């Protein structure tokens, strides 16, 4: 019930929300059907339009007008945005030459530069170049302020997931808004774009910027606008709030625009009908900037121009139907569109089986335009699994396509020419970032970054302390003139042991053999110094990684490679080696094919054994440092040490062997040498965090050798590839992957072909940030470089996407 009989007289767009059943006048009252009777009349005036004309100049104040051209309007803070241009011979903001803003130039009373977030739905990254002729305001913001070629949204590339990520710094799996449409098994409730349930506070986790600000004593304008409030009214409202007395005036504001997304759904991302929407957005920007300039706030305010996702071409004829794959199509519910989410229609059906559903959706048609996944098998870079609201079965849909249940769902619902929601590495999904103001840099391009990073910066811009989030704080310092947050390296928790020769061959009963029984003063001093660390400067280029948890491990040195060996997991946590441009691939000689050697530095009780692998019919084994790249026939023996061994499914061995034998050498040639750090990952509870011992769901049969869920590699070289990896003087260049450790290659539909036809494709899909690898291993890389910590932070958050230009 709402008792809509109160009034909005002097309450228009009140900042505090009044409690039911009293009537409301907040910018969200229309969406709850709870505005006072006189809201439209008093608060949504439209009389005479949005612009001053020559004849309105110096007029008599008529309170009915939407905005004013009277003499007293500047004091009232309620002029039309063009008042000074029309009536005082001033010029539009866009027509002024841009001058650097070395310091905030604010009116007296301002405790800090305010922040305006200008959000534009569906603003594809390419619109910046492709629409530059029709967006002079936006283009001035971009070229005078700080900008990125594009900003990467989060998956799923939808509105609410992305706007709430901006607001919180969190992955959707952590903030809860994991789609535009959701079911929560625990609440037994559903979340839709239409309706009431989307307003209930239990869906929304984390701590959004407006709450972060309020708790720390910074006042916030209300971020949301009811859909029927015209854009011009939103701008005038923000401008009005900026005129308030120092004690009531907010420090952070938000504007949202439904365009260009609304039009892009109808016309496609580049429909000729798209030029007008891009013009209107620019005009709106102009109005804001002209309004700020009237109030002397245009060299005081920080403006963030930001999109939620891009837009792709999608039509009805490009829809795949699950009814062409499944018989039991009515025992299932599907969340449809640019992503698939399948669950049972009824929990009382005990015959429904996810296993056979996946199988039935796997590589069934030669051109298939979606791929089924158990959520835990989705690429780790998507961070899309650890939430009860994400269904166990997910369909990653090809760019340009749709997935629906039955064909009736499509025609009983062609309407659209555009859509979005695909994998967030897809070019057409990229969106924009521009920052303009005294705290941002002047005329500066920065590299592409991810939207999870903005929350921290917005907090820096406001003098706030961020709530714990998934940004990496300091990784976007290069955006800022000042107010930079100065981060320290996390402290190492566990210090390594450095074991020497402590055990005799005969103490090992591992069930391993090696043909290593063939027999000098010059060359024996040489191997000693290698096992103490004479080549360590060569293979450990950026320091040893720090172990940020409590554990027991050993550093092991060798001619060709260095490792941190875990006595708890019985394998290395990491192995580090450098392959230079000139290095040569060799084979595994016949006599050493099944050779596994005891490591005399590590006790039998902390080693694996061959018998476990013999007795396990499913599991085989592999090596972290590849024997193929041994520097000499003698060094090659080191690669067969039981401490270099890790568990591998024969299906995964095909992947790993091709990566080690072919791809490593390929990258060394292309990149002028590479440093490689490789290791196992354990994430049985799919939270993106390193599992402790008691979380491991699978061991090698009849042993305590734990099975990794993934294998990573970090490949580093010099950004200036004229300098070889091992002698680099400048910035570094990195790419990484987190390969799922799977007993079959069902994910790659071409896996019965030669490895050169599918392997590198799989690796690309599983590309990763070093930071992803850090969360999953509890290690901290790049501890000793000649580079600044902020710059390293940026490097760690880099993602190599393999998307073209
Ligand atoms: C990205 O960044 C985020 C933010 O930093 C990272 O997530 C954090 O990770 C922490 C570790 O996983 C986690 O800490 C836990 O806190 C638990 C209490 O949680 C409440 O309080 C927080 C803080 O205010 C709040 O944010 C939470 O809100 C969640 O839950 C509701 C729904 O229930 C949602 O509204 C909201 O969206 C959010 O959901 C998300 O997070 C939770 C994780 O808590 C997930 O379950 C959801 O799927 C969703 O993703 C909560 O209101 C606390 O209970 C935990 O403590 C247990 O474990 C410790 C280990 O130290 C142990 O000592 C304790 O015994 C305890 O175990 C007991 O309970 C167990 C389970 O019932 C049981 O098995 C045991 O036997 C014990 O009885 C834990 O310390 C922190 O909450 C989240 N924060 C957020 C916002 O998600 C994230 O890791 C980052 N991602 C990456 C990849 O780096
Ligand atoms: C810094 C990000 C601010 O966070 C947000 N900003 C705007 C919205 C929002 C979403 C949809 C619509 C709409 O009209 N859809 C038809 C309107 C608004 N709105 O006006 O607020 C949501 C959020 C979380
Ligand atoms: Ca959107
Ligand atoms: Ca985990
Ligand atoms: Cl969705
Ligand atoms: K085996
Ligand atoms: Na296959
Ligand atoms: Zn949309």
């Amino acid at each position: 019930w709402t008792a809509t009989s109160g009034s909005c007289k002097g309450r228009c767009f009140e900042l505090q929300e009044v409690g039911p059943p009293d009537c409301r006048c907040d910018n969200l009252c229309k969406s709850y059907s709870s505005c006072c009777h006189d809201f439209d009349e008093l608060c949504l005036k439209t009389a005479r339009g949005w612009e001053c004309t020559k004849d309105r100049c110096g007029e008599v104040r008529n309170e009915e007008n939407a905005c004013h051209c009277s003499e007293d309007c500047l004091s009232r803070g309620d002029c039309c945005t063009n008042y000074q241009v029309v009536c005082k011979g001033e010029s539009h903001w866009v027509d002024d030459d841009c001058e650097e803003i070395k310091v905030p130039e604010c009116p007296a009373g301002f405790v800090r530069p305010p922040l305006i977030i200008f959000s534009v739905d569906g603003f594809r990254a390419s619109y910046m170049k492709k629409g530059s002729k029709v967006m002079p305001n936006i283009e001035k913001l971009r070229s005078c302020g700080t900008h990125a070629p594009y900003m990467r949204p989060v998956y799923p590339t939808k509105t609410f997931p992305n706007l709430y990520t901006l607001a919180t710094g969190l992955y959707p799996e952590s903030h809860g808004i994991v789609g535009n449409s959701m079911y929560d098994p625990v609440f037994d409730a559903s979340f839709h774009l239409r309706g009431r349930e989307k307003f209930n506070h239990r869906w929304w986790g984390g701590q959004p910027l407006w709450i972060t600000a309020t708790k720390q004593g910074v006042r916030a304008g209300t971020f949301f606008w009811s859909v029927s409030i015209p854009h011009e009214r939103r701008i005038l409202t923000i401008l009005q709030w900026l005129s308030l007395p120092d004690n009531e005036r907010p420090s952070v504001y938000a504007f949202y625009s439904e365009q260009p997304d609304f039009s892009g759904h109808k016309y496609g991302p580049f429909g000729p009908e798209m030029t007008n929407p891009l013009r209107e957005i620019d005009k709106t920007v102009g109005q804001l900037m002209d309004g700020l300039k009237q109030l002397r706030l245009h060299r005081c305010v920080n403006v963030i121009f930001v999109g939620d996702h891009g837009m792709e071409d999608v039509t009805c004829d490009r829809t795949e139907f699950l009814s062409n794959y499944l018989t039991n199509v009515d025992d299932i519910t599907l969340v449809p569109g640019t992503l698939g989410r399948i669950r049972a229609k009824s929990i009382n059906n005990s015959k429904y089986d996810p296993k056979t559903i996946i199988a039935a959706l796997t590589c069934k048609k030669p051109d298939q335009h979606f791929k089924p996944y158990m959520k835990q098998h989705l690429p780790k870079r998507l961070h899309y699994a650890n939430n009860r609201r994400i269904e166990d079965i997910h369909l990653l849909v090809d760019r340009r396509w749709h997935v629906a249940r039955k064909p009736l769902d499509v025609y009983k619902k062609c309407f659209f020419q555009g859509d979005h929601g695909f994998d967030n590495k897809v070019n057409s999904m990229q969106t924009v970032f521009v920052g303009y103001g005294p705290t941002f840099k002047y005329r500066t391009k920065v590299p592409p970054f991810e939207n999870i990073e903005l929350y921290n910066v917005m907090c820096d811009l406001l003098g706030l302390k961020p709530a714990p989030n998934n940004g990496t704080h300091g990784s976007l310092n290069h955006l800022l003139r000042t107010n930079t947050f100065r981060p320290t390296m996390p402290d190492e928790v566990s210090r390594p042991n450095y074991p020497g020769i402590m055990y005799l061959q005969s103490e090992f009963d591992l069930g391993c053999t090696c043909d290593d029984k063939v027999e000098n003063k010059l060359e024996e001093l040489n191997k000693r110094l290698h096992t103490k660390g004479s080549t360590k400067e060569r293979h450990l280029l950026y320091g040893r990684p720090a172990v940020l948890y409590r554990t027991s491990y050993d550093i092991l040195y060798h001619t060709d490679f260095e490792s941190g060996y875990s006595e708890i997991f019985l394998m290395p946590l990491w192995t580090s080696y450098t392959i230079s441009k000139q290095a040569e691939v060799s084979s595994i000689p016949e006599h050493l094919t099944n050779c596994v050697r005891p490591d005399v530095r590590v006790s039998p009780g902390f080693s694996q054994n061959c018998l476990a692998y013999k007795n396990d019919k499913q599991m085989s084994y592999g090596f972290l440092f590849p024997p193929y790249l041994s520097s000499s026939p003698e060094a090659k023996y080191d690669a067969f040490l039981v401490t270099n061994m890790v568990p591998m499914y024969p299906a995964f061995k095909r992947v790993w062997a091709y990566f080690q034998r072919v791809l490593v050498k390929k990258y060394a040639s292309e990149r002028n040498g590479v440093n490689v750090i490789s290791g196992p990952i354990f994430d049985y509870n799919y939270d993106g965090l390193r599992d402790t011992e008691d979380e491991i769901k699978q061991y090698v049969e009849g042993s305590s050798i734990p099975v990794p869920t993934h294998y990573y590699s970090i490949i580093t070289s010099c950004l200036d590839f004229t300098q070889p990896a091992d002698k680099c003087d400048g910035p570094l260049s990195v790419s990484s992957f987190i390969l799922p450790h799977r007993p079959d290659n069902d994910e790659s539909c071409n896996s019965s072909e030669d490895e050169s036809k599918w392997v590198e494709e799989l690796m690309k899909m599983h590309t990763a940030r070093v930071r992803d690898i850090e969360h999953l291993t509890g290690l901290d890389f790049y501890r000793k470089t000649s580079r600044s910590y902020s710059e390293i932070l940026t490097l760690k958050t880099y993602l190599h996407t393999y998307e073209s230009e």
